[PDB]
């Protein structure tokens, strides 16, 4: 049984969540978190997806190697200026001193880029698309929480070299929405579309494109997922270059993206959905969507055929590929069964007794609301599909209520301030420079009025929202006063 | 095309193969590879059948830390003892030096039987069955050599934990048998299953089981993939333990597998079926299975007919998507057809689909065979009938070419002069054995070229063990024919 509070210590509840659930275990290593079946099958449903989508978009899955050597981890300077502190170093193997360190790889842009530089020699070698699905290592030593910030997690990360900058542009943004559809249209999660700000930009790409999902439970918000556009900067470090005979004799850099996703995904699904009986599983990504129990059974024969009927049901439902499970271990009483499915979130619980067998019946329980249903037998794949269905859109609403109660705008230093004490994200009219948004955190965080169990922090940046709540009025001033706005910025407390 | 052959200079023939089918590149970090996606895409293959397999098994797929701490990763010591040489170490993060320095892991039984530990509390906890598909380190400073031994490669390791031993015992023959099928079934290769002498066997395990590979064209013999039992010697060290449900109080050791399979897979397919013209993909893997290419595309031909053959190469591919067969249409005019037919070719896809406009006027396409280079031309209304026909002979062709080179290079012997005039002629040997370690290593000794090692204990061995005989050193009983090979 679950007994902490989602709303009375948050953490700790997350803790308890992600662990009876069996989603969770934790490792002998600070920050280091054991995917269990029941997350990695999670990250599985979102794999499929995606996977299937990117290959209609001409890009191929490989695998490149997990180390960096210091001359390739080196050759952007921006980039490494901003990952160096993070990087994790092999210098020995048993206890022999290597022929010099090698790096893991926090990301694979170094790693990659040199073999794209062989690929490439003509127009014609161009575009190169390819992703891959792996582990990175990002050393820092703040605070981790399992699923929204490790040292090492899964994702995957997609590299694509064009001949000229409209395809890499396209790209950047089927991409985004990709990302959009794995957590709006999977996971059930809303989020906002945008540019990241100049102090937030990946260091060493032209621009990058994200997407922000808000948790109304600590009121701070996170970053999905990420589309960058390189530009030219790293072709012209690693010497991707081609020729093309209508432009003799100039070498031409490619134009790159990359792009990113990662199990943090699973841990937004978490927070976001999750209640105070545990996990709530949206059933786009379910393990199991159905889960048959069979009550009563305090008469053997019948007992016999109650299991042959909770068998009948898991067959007809994977039949209408609907993913099931039926729980018939003896060792454990109906209402632990009960205990432990609903804890691990699933999004039906088909309960089958005596009475509802004899009578050609059964009980559906929904997670989401905990209403009961009784059920003809003839309809079963029928109201379990529409059941199903039903509960992803809701989850979804409550989901997109939360947000656009939670995102509002404002025009002023002062009512900026006071909405994002009141625990909300907030459009601001935003002039766009680095020494500006490092002067919101600062008086953000010295400004806050506390909220009761609310986060100490100043407010960062989230994105440069395509679709801003509002149209920038002309000749708007920044919060800042003494610049005139360029755009409406999304600002918040975040992760 | 290609210019090195395979009967000559064999690691430069191999090198040249993996290159210009594009599936291997070279890393700046000598003895690391990259997979391309002609190779990655076989792995996927084979991860797709035994991912099926070992979930109708009851196995589920996770994901561990690919970090080990010292103290876990020498509870142990017989394990930790064989792999300590090749950990990689991680002893800093940015320019701060780690508090202590943590392990990569080369294999995950030290990183997931803690958790283990935890997770059974019961008889009714088990068992426990998980699997991952990652990569591990082993740091040998050994020469390398792309897919058969690397310094990092991707695999599948399984790891599971039961109550009683034949639960286990039964399960390591059940895996051994599906790596079996990944190799004759999905690869084409015929392997002998058999058992690792004392000598050879994992570290810390009771007994393991292997498949074999033969690569004719080295004489040596390669392990594709191994099943252990590590018995109880695991969980007495990380203290892996239900009560007896019989007996109040006693505490029981779970019994605990372990199995594995590396993209090695691929390296042999490339060794056994390649030939002098590159790469030969078994149908049953080969993201393409048959390319179409547009030929006879040249100034002359009006708009009408070009758009007219394109049409054709589109419903040629629409009819055999329709069937299941995997097919890529090459409709590119910005590469000639020569050039296709060299690409593909060396790619090793098992049909060429050639349509040309002759051949649309008449009704009817050339469908190249790649293992054997048979041109045979066939009726548009038979597209679907035939290739499919010919991919299922090409499989056949490829496993039954291998399997009588297996026959011709696996023979009996039970002298010690006839073992070492065999392996010589680049043959393995079955062999009356003692199984004793010291006679293992004299056979090494004596038979260097490179000394024959142990390879298997067959399952099933060419013949039976005449009552009485004495084993290869001539001095203690033969326990069992033993396979002896030079070997990767
Ligand atoms: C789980 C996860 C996710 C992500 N990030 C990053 C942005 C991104 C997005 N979008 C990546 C592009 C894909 C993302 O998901 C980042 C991380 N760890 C870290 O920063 C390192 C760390 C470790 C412990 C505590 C604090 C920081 N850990
Ligand atoms: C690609 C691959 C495969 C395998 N091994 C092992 C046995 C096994 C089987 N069967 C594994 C249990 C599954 C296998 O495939 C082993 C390896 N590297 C190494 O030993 C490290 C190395 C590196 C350079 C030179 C020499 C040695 N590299
Ligand atoms: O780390 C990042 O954000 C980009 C996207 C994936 C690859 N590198
Ligand atoms: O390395 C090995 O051989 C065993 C089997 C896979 C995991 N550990
Ligand atoms: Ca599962
Ligand atoms: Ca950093
Ligand atoms: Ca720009
Ligand atoms: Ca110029
Ligand atoms: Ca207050
Ligand atoms: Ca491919
Ligand atoms: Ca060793
Ligand atoms: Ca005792
Ligand atoms: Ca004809
Ligand atoms: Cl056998
Ligand atoms: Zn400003
Ligand atoms: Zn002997």
């Amino acid at each position: 049984g679950l007994e902490a509070k989602k709303e009375e210590n948050l953490a700790d509840w997350y803790s308890q969540v992600i662990t009876k659930s069996e989603m969770i275990e934790y490792h002998d290593i600070s920050g280091c978190y054991i995917l269990r079946p029941w997350a990695y099958a999670i990250w599985e449903a979102i794999k499929d997806f995606f996977d299937a989508e990117i290959k209609k978009l001409g890009v191929e899955n490989c695998y490149f190697p997990m180390f960096v050597s210091q001359s390739a981890l080196e050759k952007e300077k921006t980039h490494v200026a901003d990952f160096a502190p993070e990087v994790a170093w092999v210098t020995r193997s048993g206890k022999t001193e290597l022929a010099e360190p090698i790096a893991i790889r926090p990301t694979s842009e170094t790693v990659m880029y040199p073999a794209y530089a062989k690929w490439v020699q003509s127009h014609r070698d161009l575009p190169i698309k390819l992703n891959q699905w792996c582990n990175v290592v990002r050393w820092e030593f703040k605070h981790p929480q399992p699923f929204l910030r490790t040292r090492e997690f899964l994702w995957q990360e997609g590299h694509s070299a064009f001949a000229t900058m409209e395809e890499a542009a396209e790209e950047v943004l089927q991409i985004l929405d990709l990302y959009a559809q794995v957590y709006e249209e999977l996971l059930a999660i809303p989020v906002v579309k945008g540019r990241k700000t100049e102090k937030e930009k990946f260091a060493g790409g032209d621009y990058t494109t994200t997407i922000e999902a808000f948790i109304s439970a600590s009121g701070r918000a996170i970053q999905g997922g990420t589309s960058h556009h390189l530009g030219q900067n790293f072709s012209k470090m690693f010497e991707i270059v081609f020729e093309d005979p209508k432009i003799p004799g100039e070498k031409q850099f490619a134009y790159q993206n990359s792009w990113g996703l990662t199990t943090r995904t699973i841990g937004v699904m978490t927070m976001v959905h999750g209640d105070n009986m545990g996990l709530v599983l949206p059933p786009r990504v379910a393990c199991v969507q159905v889960v048959i129990i069979p009550c009563g059974i305090t008469s053997e024969e019948d007992k016999e055929a109650l299991i042959a009927k909770c068998n009948d049901y898991r067959r007809r439902l994977l039949s209408v590929n609907i993913r099931v499970r039926a729980d018939l271990r003896d060792n454990y009483s109906p209402g632990w069964k009960f205990n432990h499915w609903e804890l691990k979130g699933v999004p039906i619980r088909l309960e089958v007794g005596p009475r509802d067998m004899k009578s050609c019946q059964f009980v559906a329980v929904r997670r989401d609301t905990g209403e009961k249903l009784t059920v003809a037998e003839n309809e079963a794949e029928t109201k379990l599909q529409a059941i199903l269905e039903d509960i992803q859109v809701t989850l979804f609403t409550r989901a997109s209520e939360d947000l656009k109660t939670h995102m509002v705008v404002a025009n002023t230093m002062e009512d900026f301030q006071k909405i994002l004490d009141s625990g909300k994200i907030v459009q601001i009219p935003f002039c766009g420079e680095i020494d500006c948004e490092d002067w919101i955190k600062k008086t953000t965080a010295r400004d806050q009025d506390l909220e009761p169990g609310a986060p100490s922090m100043g407010a960062k940046s989230l994105c440069i929202p395509f679709k801003p709540l509002c149209e920038l009025q002309p000749g708007a001033k920044c919060v800042c006063g003494k610049n005139p706005a360029k755009y409406y910025t999304l600002f918040g407390r975040s992760y």
